């Protein structure tokens, strides 16, 4: 059992200054003793250095770094792919979540029948005609889902990105935030999710067993888990750009990777948003970054019984 | 979809200072937008001005202030009363509970077969003969109830109520400090109540099916949603006059309302017991007012979802 | 219906100042008013002292102050065993949860059938030759399974211990963390346990309905309830010496003692851990010991709804 994992810095899937120490933060929290512990072989490619694009302007006036955005997914997906290959499941440390364009492109490169779980307290579906952000990381999964796209535009640096996965293949948990235009699409593709009402009413428990039922009920396939740390309660993640409040709690959080561990098929984690500059204390940020690394473990194995 | 919202800044239901700044606080959390976005029709009746009453002394040398308290609810009953025959479901925002007298009291003036849902950590249902002490925002639904009138003592300015609600077209909900001759009007009477410990038993969706049963089961009723802020728990709500520990978290109470909302019936609501004075801190009083926003605005229909 | 109360200051079971003063924190937020509201007859031990040890030195250069440990365990046991015999419920104050083995010890020397229920972060099953720590808070369910017995080595002044409990008798709530061995032992030996994920799958309510078919499934049993206030979120009980993240809620702590003092079989409590001294404020120290008034009195029958 081998595990890669890669630093992704980026913060100009939006516009507050930060997230890019996302990555630091979550290694000083004690991740690699972590994964280590549990029995992963560990190869770390470290903080990933992404080539600049010079000039990046806003596309149609809104769309903000975009050709950076793309040259650094790019990048990013070329990580991935190749570490997948090599027989690693793959943990990325974001970082703001644009940076799911470049980890899922790469894992659906040779793994074309994935799976994707997103754990958010938003549904990122904004193409770039329904965004009122301009931010790309409220825009991933518009890239990445075929049946989107004769309504996504073609953005300056996103040619190299082909549409891997089916709206079929995609499950949410957590969402409480979510634009119009956004809710929209998921209704009108059937996108499945599990609301924080939705949680409310089955318990994490039968959530997880409905997820999986979707996804690999009938076949086993590779899973990826997109993981962005506001899907908590902003009392537990705080250090973060877009905190909504009533979240999952500390042991719904648990449980939800460990019923993700127990499927056998986690192949890719995302850790994404975490911004210690966002805290308004040291204690804020460190218990955020704790809070992520408790994910990641037990993604990959750690229990609460020993 | 109408809405009219009145101030009733009463404070002379109990004995703590600045509960009478709560519609001040709640307007200026942002009420009026929340509403106006989700498609409300607004008529905004200010903060009313309650006649005061000379000389207005203990009765029986224990309730306080029973003329003024008698004298504002009847003067909040008529404004009430002419808002929901115009055509408005009727927010009112308080204040101490004492004025759930006038709401309801007005309310089924125009609306005699209305039924009431009650979420509270407390059953208000003391009698003037059963107070232990004296504060009449403990005893509004005494006055209310058809079947406990024989022991319900008449007090000076009280002369003009009609009780107006059979013990049947009440359900509690969030229960957790009863005193013991509220505890015996609620068996004697069989008064149904979900305590928390009922919600921790059954879980908050099974206790609104329960309800709505109980209530619009046999035929459709408008709905009366009385909401003591004090029903959450004091980590959440910390700027109110009794607290209590172990009460509704945030998802909790945003269920109730969206259900609340979904049965289509909501046609007043009562948001009481908001004090901004007994905040700790700016961001306590601030995060207590923008959680009663958030009830209200889930009650007209604001979704976890888009 | 007598309760006696015992205050065991006890701290040699473990390496941090201060639990000793446990037994007077939990007296300050007061537990004996609480106790005769609910019509508890008591009598009061006040908090015993007892026989030090001289020389004390680590067994195996591992266990810390054995002798003191296993004295004071004989002479709480003594005292437990008589007012048990004298028609006592008995609730214990802790100190440390090494006081468990006497106090269980006493109590099962006249209700030999007494099964245990036992709520805590940890399983306190480590022996002598699994722990890691050398404490003895750690081990006190080892000394007490008899199918344990042959894998416990003798220890200088654990010879008059006699274990009265099989493992088919004990069964745990709330483990979150628990040593590899330990975790061997459960699963070897079948001891039924509610881990914090049984909680998040079952709901408290089914926990404590399993919990109770069970232990008392077949026949009537004395219960003995040894609550550890570290099972709860150190949110709630941060004063206290080995924290664990993601416990028990307010709620269900107090849905655990009320289903307790439902059966109408309890016979000893053991409310033990609470350590003033880690507070980082006297604030954070009285709260804990509220808690612990809380569980106490909501096993002895204080509702949450009148
Ligand atoms: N829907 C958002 C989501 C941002 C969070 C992205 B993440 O990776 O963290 O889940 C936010 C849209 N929102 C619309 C209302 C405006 O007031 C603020 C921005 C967007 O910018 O598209
Ligand atoms: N039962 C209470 C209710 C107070 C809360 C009123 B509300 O609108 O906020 O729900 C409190 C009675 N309690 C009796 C014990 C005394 O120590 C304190 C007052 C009363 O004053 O009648
Ligand atoms: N398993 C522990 C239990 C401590 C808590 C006892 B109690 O009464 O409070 O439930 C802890 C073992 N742990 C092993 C890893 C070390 O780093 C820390 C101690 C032990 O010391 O054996
Ligand atoms: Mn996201
Ligand atoms: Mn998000
Ligand atoms: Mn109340
Ligand atoms: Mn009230
Ligand atoms: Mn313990
Ligand atoms: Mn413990």
């Amino acid at each position: 059992h081998s595990v890669a994992v890669i630093g992704a810095p980026f913060s100009q899937g939006q516009k507050r200054k930060g997230v890019e120490h996302g990555p630091a933060a979550i290694r000083e929290a004690g991740l690699m003793k972590r994964l280590s512990s549990l029995g992963c072989h560990l190869k770390d490619f470290g903080d990933l250095s992404f080539t600049p694009v010079p000039k990046d302007d806003l596309y149609n006036n809104l769309i903000v770094n975009p050709r950076s955005v793309g040259l650094a997914n790019q990048e990013l997906a070329e990580v991935v792919s190749r570490a997948v290959s090599d027989g690693y499941s793959c943990v990325t440390l974001g970082g703001d979540h644009s940076l799911a364009i470049g980890t899922i492109s790469g894992h659906a490169r040779h793994c074309p029948d994935l799976c994707v779980v997103w754990v958010d307290a938003h549904a990122d579906i904004n193409t770039p005609l329904t965004t009122s952000s301009g931010n790309l990381h409220g825009q991933p999964v518009s890239f990445l889902l075929r049946e989107l796209q004769d309504k996504v535009p073609q953005l300056p640096g996103f040619s190299w990105i082909k549409p891997c996965i089916s709206s079929a293949s995609i499950v949410y948990i957590g969402l409480r935030d979510v634009d119009p235009p956004e809710h929209f699409i998921l209704k009108n593709y059937d996108i499945q999710y599990f609301s924080m009402r939705d949680i409310d009413r089955l318990g994490i428990q039968k959530v997880m067993e409905r997820t999986f039922d979707l996804l690999i009920g009938k076949r086993q396939r590779p899973i990826h888990l997109s993981f962005d740390i506001d899907a908590f309660d902003p009392t537990l993640a705080p250090a973060t750009g877009t905190p909504v409040v009533g979240g999952l709690t500390y042991r719904e959080g648990m449980y939800i990777a460990e019923e993700i561990h127990n499927t056998g098929l986690l192949s890719a984690l995302d850790l994404v948003e975490v911004n210690p500059q966002l805290a308004t204390s040291e204690e804020e940020a460190k218990t955020t970054a704790n809070l992520a690394v408790d994910v990641i473990a037990s993604s990959f194995g750690q229990t609460r019984e020993g």
